[PDB]
């Protein structure tokens, strides 16, 4: 809607305060107008017709439970935005500042959240499993990521093709956490998993065979269910993507880490540059082998540490 920007003060899923950008008329809306064409929150208010309503507000203050999620999914958003804008030099998704869009409260119990190419959606958990999911970062980044490679490589949501798109997207979804400087770790979804059990996630890649994924290629699930194992084989990527980055000796093979700024600048390219819909894993090393060599050379660290580490997990 059309109004006056201002700054709102609420409180996230976590407890914790951050401030948000809203815009005033009348009420007082979650839109951000800062940031490209802006972001907008919508309240699903617990059905499944989307977007739902633009989240309005008559103080602009956030701090009732129902608005947690909203302040979560709002700032996030933002904070992603401005990551893939200041280190990728890319505006928005599309790279042409496409606005911005994400639904909250989304069915009842509902323990997911996901992008369904046209904005985010997350529910609110069933209070066991999850809570709100728009609570972790490395979420929200992980659901704006999979809108990157819609635009981009369009990996096809199938089997290996599809185990990349959601490496790509825990990848940049870690990246981004450590980008807020939150708390960062190498796991996935532990800010919102399982409240009553500390310690846990949903996966890791430091070690993805913790929770029962594949850290070695010879260990891929190759039956039909989750579209062919997206989620689970997933692990086999990200698992590479840990070593070029942290480095480490993995089945025997040593890599010399190269860290996380090179990590994303070597991931960012070989995705808006080289990947295809119908990339597999041998496609996507040597789609990441180029374009380390594109910013760094043939002969460099950089480019030994790529291949030691797909050699590390048997990605030939
Ligand atoms: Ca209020
Ligand atoms: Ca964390
Ligand atoms: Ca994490
Ligand atoms: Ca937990
Ligand atoms: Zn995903």
């Amino acid at each position: 809607i059309t109004g006056t920007s201002t700054v709102g003060v609420g409180r996230g899923v976590l407890g914790d305060q951050k401030n948000i950008n809203t815009t005033y008329s009348t009420y007082y809306y979650l839109q951000d107008n800062t940031r490209g064409n802006g972001i907008f929150t919508y309240d699903a208010k617990y059905r499944t017709t989307l977007p739902g309503s633009l989240w309005a507000d008559a103080d602009n203050q956030f701090f009732a439970s129902y608005d947690a999620p909203a302040v979560d999914a709002h700032y996030y958003a933002g904070v992603t935005y401005d990551y893939y804008k200041n280190v990728h030099n890319r505006l928005s998704y599309d790279g042409n500042n496409a606005a911005i869009r994400s639904s909250v409260h989304y069915s009842q119990g509902y323990n997911n959240a996901f992008w369904n190419g046209s904005q985010m959606v997350y529910g609110d958990g069933d209070g066991q499993t999850f809570i709100p999911l728009s609570g972790g970062i490395d979420v929200v980044a992980h659901e704006l990521t999979h809108a990157v490679t819609d635009y981009t490589a369009g990996l096809i949501y199938q089997n290996e093709s599809g185990a990349i798109n959601e490496a790509i997207s825990d990848i940049f979804g870690t990246l981004v956490e450590f980008y807020a400087n939150k708390n960062p770790d190498w796991e996935i979804g532990e800010d919102v998993y399982t409240p009553g059990i500390s310690g846990d996630s949903l996966r890791s890649m430091s070690d993805p065979a913790k929770y029962g994924d594949p850290d070695h290629y010879s260990k891929r699930y190759t039956g039909t269910q989750d579209n062919g194992g997206v989620h689970i084989n997933s692990g086999i990527i990200n698992k590479a993507a840990y070593l070029i980055s942290q480095g480490g000796t993995h089945y025997g093979v040593s890599v010399v880490g190269i860290g996380r700024d090179k990590l994303g600048k070597i991931f960012y390219r070989a995705l808006t540059q080289y990947l295809t819909p119908t990339s597999n894993f041998s496609q996507l090393r040597a789609a990441a082998v180029q374009s380390a060599t594109d910013l760094y050379g043939s002969t460099s660290q950089e480019v030994a540490s790529v291949k030691q580490a797909f050699d590390a997990v048997g990605v030939k």
